[PDB]
């Protein structure tokens, strides 16, 4: 579907990610610009199809999908860039912290959104999260990890991150709720307040061992069940928890509760999207324009 005479112009490439390179390209037919995912599995081609009709402002529009030739094709929607790049261009100053609180309520809408459609992401990272120059903050690749998995190593070998990741996958449950796109999201939270990543872990035990310094080994007053999780150990080192008021300065009181909220260990106890929403945190929200 890419190429001189396909339905689809190729202007540039924009990124790899987990599955495959994702193109600008112009459509031929409409005029239409877009950004074409390429990913070199009949499960995955139903589920994936499913998600044209997950529409919400904040998620990116996923416009088609192609099976051709033993490829799959995702074609969704242009913006401007990712959160990565907004948050390297936005290093020296810092985002401002009123559109830190409009993109983090931007992201909990269309994290709402998914949930209630019983549709998780469970790969969320700045790399996914695309703003436009209105304001607006969208979630790409939701449901993609459901219909494929997340690999250790991108198609072009790359570390998939671990710095997103929930410690209930990281300590082997078999079942994943919801609850792991809010941790994802409270971490990214995190990094746009202190401009550093909050737990960037190079190995999965070593980004067990940045949560457990940070929040506290968890046990099985905070998090019943633990000890009996797959890949939990006895042998863990205990490490007291850490006040907020350090992790994430200089955020208010409000914003560190809402985190806290978002970084509890117990799934069952992490806040909800829906009731993140109605946080006293974004009793001021605004929507700011973004300095490019
Ligand atoms: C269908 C395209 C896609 O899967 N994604 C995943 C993240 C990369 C990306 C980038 C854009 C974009 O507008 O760059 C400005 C849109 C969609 C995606």
């Amino acid at each position: 579907p890419l190429g001189s005479m396909e339905n689809f112009q190729k202007v540039e490439k924009i990124g790899e990610g987990t599955y495959g390179v994702v193109y600008k390209a112009r459509n031929k037919l409409t005029g239409e610009v877009v950004a074409l995912k390429k990913i070199r599995p009949s499960t995955a081609i139903r589920e994936i199809s499913l998600l044209k009709e997950l529409n919400h402002p904040n998620i990116v529009k996923l416009l088609d999908v192609i099976h051709t030739e033993n490829k799959l094709y995702l074609v969704c929607e242009f913006l401007h860039q990712d959160l990565k790049k907004f948050m390297d261009a936005s290093a020296l100053t810092g985002i401002p912290l009123p559109l830190i609180k409009s993109y983090l309520f931007q992201l909990l809408q269309g994290l709402a959104f998914c949930h209630s459609h019983r549709v998780l992401h469970r790969d969320l990272k700045p790399q996914n999260l695309l703003i436009n120059t209105e304001g607006a903050i969208k979630l790409a690749d939701f449901g993609l990890a459901r219909a494929f998995g997340v690999p250790v190593r991108t198609y072009t070998h790359e570390v998939v991150t671990l710095w997103y990741r929930a410690p209930e996958i990281l300590l082997g449950a078999k079942y994943y709720s919801t609850a792991v796109d809010i941790w994802s999201l409270g971490c990214i939270f995190a990094e746009m307040v202190t401009r550093r990543a909050l737990f960037p872990g190079d190995s999965e035990i070593d980004q067990l061992f940045r949560i457990f310094r940070t929040l506290g080994t968890p046990d099985e007053v905070v998090w019943p069940g633990v000890t009996s999780m797959p890949d939990y150990k006895p042998s863990f080192p205990k490490w007291a928890r850490q006040d907020f008021s350090k992790v994430v300065p200089p955020l208010d009181e409000d914003g560190r509760s809402l985190l806290s909220q978002m970084l509890h260990y117990d799934p069952n106890k992490r806040i909800s999207a829906k009731a993140a929403l109605a946080h006293p945190f974004f009793q001021d929200v605004t929507k700011p324009v973004p300095h490019l």
